[PDB]
């Protein structure tokens, strides 16, 4: 009903283009998936076109759509993401590692006609070449420390740590902001915290709802291709939002 609901009605074809460069290490990653906002349910494969990506899959999972999250009836007034399109906006994190480096990231998340785009600059710095990041030392997972073609989207999420990450309004930005954390695991069985902070602006003229803070709950699952040649992931995110 409301601005940018109609867009997302069914399945949403998604392109996802990121350009990057930590430390000095230069890479590309393309990809493609589908978003469906009803199930608050996205999937995308990824792929480094540069050959070996220099930085752990994991530490982009959160840069790699707020926007397909599924706003339930009595908040789809607080729904910031689709209330922005067609037009869109932009997304701004950084991303602190301790003790080591971060990265710097902007996104335009928009239509593209029927498709929607999450294209993305990505720098990163003051990163150790022998520590977990650059050291690629991260497990590969997010395990953070239609009834029918649904229920087969929930199965590979089912029974992964939830992570809610609350999202408040900025009057000044016309737009919202959120602060959280992400535990990465480690195979030795410790952690390496990724401290993120975030900013979204929409790019029309045109006002937004600004929402009431409430939370949106993700539960991330990281697999592969069988049949993929290349450095990759395939991610799986079920996203709704509550609280308000």
């Amino acid at each position: 009903v409301s601005k940018g609901e109609e867009l997302f009605t069914g399945v949403v074809p998604i392109l996802v283009e990121m350009v990057g460069d930590v430390n000095g290490h230069r890479f590309s990653v393309s990809g493609e998936g589908e978003g469906i906002a009803t199930y608050g349910m996205l999937t995308l494969k990824l792929i480094c076109t540069t050959g070996e990506l220099p930085v752990p899959w994991p530490t982009l999972v959160t840069t790699l759509m707020a926007c397909f999250a599924r706003y339930p009836d009595h908040m789809k007034q607080h729904d910031f993401f689709k209330s922005a399109m067609p037009e869109g906006y932009v997304q701004e994190r950084t991303i602190f590692f301790k003790d080591d480096g971060y990265y710097k990231t902007r996104a335009e998340v928009k239509f593209e006609g029927d498709t929607l785009v999450n294209r993305i600059e990505l720098k990163g710095f003051d990163f150790r070449e022998d520590g977990n990041i650059l050291g690629h030392k991260l497990g590969y997972n997010f395990d953070l420390s239609d009834f029918g073609e649904f229920l087969k989207m929930v199965e590979n999420v089912r029974g992964i740590n939830s992570h809610s990450v609350y999202i408040t309004a900025d009057k000044q930005k016309n737009g919202v902001k959120a602060h959280f954390e992400i535990r990465h695991n480690l195979e030795d069985g410790s952690v390496q915290l990724a401290d993120h902070y975030q900013q979204n602006t929409p790019i029309g003229d045109g006002p937004v709802l600004l929402p009431d803070n409430h939370y949106l709950r993700h539960q991330s699952a990281l697999s592969k291709d069988p049949n993929e040649k290349r450095d990759h992931m395939v991610l799986q995110e079920f996203v709704t939002a509550a609280g308000i």
